[PDB]
């Protein structure tokens, strides 16, 4: 079985995506090429790809898209590509177009677990605890109910980020966001607040990960008690089924006084080695390179 | 200035989606080009797509995706594909990846439309009333938190394709495994009856303005295939005969619904009217624009012909690409 790995990207996280491709090129236990999606938006192939990959960043490409690959020649896509034009749908769909198997979450739950205010929609509906939030699209004027500080971020980009610590700063931050974006979030900020992230691994019915804790150190596994441990697991089942995530998605919260809030998930979490994700099931037992093998064999499963 | 028209698909739409071809071709006020995507997945152009029009069905195609088009050559792609692979975001998408300007709505619009589980979590989420329904996944034991009469859909099907009215919990089982044919996720909603059919249609994006509001009458137990496209089977009341505080309500929860999920370009949101309670039952991104077809004609008596109609849906279609 040959494996096809798409890396880089027109996003901003076009570098550390290219240094995810380089541990999953590291470990993975498959014959696998490269495909570069250069800054600009044109692929890089064969060689230029790999050379793209020593010199962590490919600004230009050679091939505009869709580019002259040999689909047929391999088995399953993984496409490692970060925020927008990578785990947003669209090159979930042209695979699907294309009929071949590929790792990850399909059209609909990437395009949703992309989305700030659809996916808080759906988890809210379903009875998971979010952070309060209101969206605010371009033009019409923002209803915030609660009190600063809030975050206020790009709802579909996955940069335009800011900390309003005071009302007066709002309209400024809508006007920074709405520059990447036409539909803003409006989050509550908590504080004082730490960070969790746990993985999950499977196709709509995932297992969990141990629980880890960000505070920049990996604490694996957090420093939880028993009863916080399950609860954030199973909120991120929950999360991961009601939104029919395949493949993997790393499921981050949010603990504050006491309270767990699912803050999102990453359909594309950061694949090196010492990223979260593979370091989370490493803790619960799947070495890194079981971990690459059990997402290509789930990609080849759910297509049959 | 030029469109490409594509129509067919995989989907079970495929024959609805020529038709939708043919009334779009004849009143579209821009030179335009067809393209089909043939039952097999693999696409026509140029002359043969024009004759795999006439034959009303495309079994076979010619080129595999993606095909040899000069994408250069057209300023608007305009998807007229009903159901999976076309209006559940997977060929906007493509688009997207292409840089091309597209009627409709986006990805995540289309997705979430086309799954008639998660839109009705976001709409009820918002405040808009739905009938209560349940999920079931495939091979999954079904719990059905309330008793029939049921309707058992898949949750990616168009043209009533899969669907099913339960009366006995006997039946609920062969009602899943036909909507499984169809797609791995099953929903199962109290059925309403007797129940009114309420469309009105929506043009824009994310703020869009309403069409009159229209009904649809038959003598069928529900509005299936055969009734929706079988001429002088489906009756079209244009506008509805409803008083104005119900008009009104209609138009403003089908802005809502719009305006919540994002959506661009056009859609036809339809209702249910019960016992005086609304119900939104579904959006639908890529309407029907068939002979039998409920999208242009609520425009076409809200003053909006058709040939303006498909005017404005390309340019907003630009206006969104170029400008957002
Ligand atoms: N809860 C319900 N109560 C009454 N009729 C229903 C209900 N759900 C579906 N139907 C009937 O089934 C038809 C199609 O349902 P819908 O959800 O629109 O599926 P599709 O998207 O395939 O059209 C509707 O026109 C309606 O007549
Ligand atoms: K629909
Ligand atoms: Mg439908």
């Amino acid at each position: 079985m040959r494996v096809l790995l798409i890396a880089g990207g027109v996003s901003p996280e076009h570098e550390v995506s290219l240094l995810s491709a380089e541990g999953v090129l590291r470990h993975i236990p498959f014959p696998t090429d490269l495909a570069v999606i250069a800054q600009d938006g044109r692929w890089l192939l064969g060689e230029k790809a790999l050379t793209a990959l020593e010199a962590k960043a490919a600004p230009e490409g050679e091939h505009p898209f869709p580019p002259p690959l040999s689909w047929e020649r391999y088995d399953v896509v993984f496409p490692l590509l970060h925020g927008r034009f990578g785990e947003d749908g669209t090159v979930q769909g042209f695979l699907e177009l294309l009929g071949k198997p590929y790792v990850g979450a399909g059209v609909a739950a990437s395009a949703l677990c992309m989305d700030k205010d659809l996916s808080k929609r759906v988890l809210a509906q379903a009875g998971v605890p979010v952070v309060p939030w209101v969206a605010v699209r371009k033009g019409e004027p923002p209803v915030v109910p609660f009190d600063p500080p809030f975050f206020v971020k790009p709802a579909n980009t996955g940069v335009g980020i800011s900390r309003v610590e005071r009302f007066q700063d709002l309209e400024a931050a809508l006007a920074l966001a709405f520059r990447y974006d036409e539909k803003a979030v409006v989050e509550k900020a908590l504080s004082p607040v730490r960070e969790l992230e746990v993985g999950v691994l499977g196709n709509v019915f995932g297992e969990a990960s141990p629980v880890g804790e960000v505070r920049a150190e990996l604490l694996i596994p957090a420093p939880l008690d028993p009863g916080t441990q399950e609860t954030v697991q199973e909120l991120a089942l929950k999360a991961y089924k009601v939104l029919g995530v395949r493949g993997m998605a790393r499921v981050d919260f949010f603990l504050a006084e006491g309270e767990l809030y699912l803050n999102e998930l990453n359909t594309i979490p950061g694949f090196t080695p010492t990223s979260m994700y593979p370091r989370l099931f490493e803790a619960g037992g799947v070495a890194y390179p079981e971990l690459l093998r059990r997402l290509v064999e789930l990609a080849l499963t759910h297509h049959h």
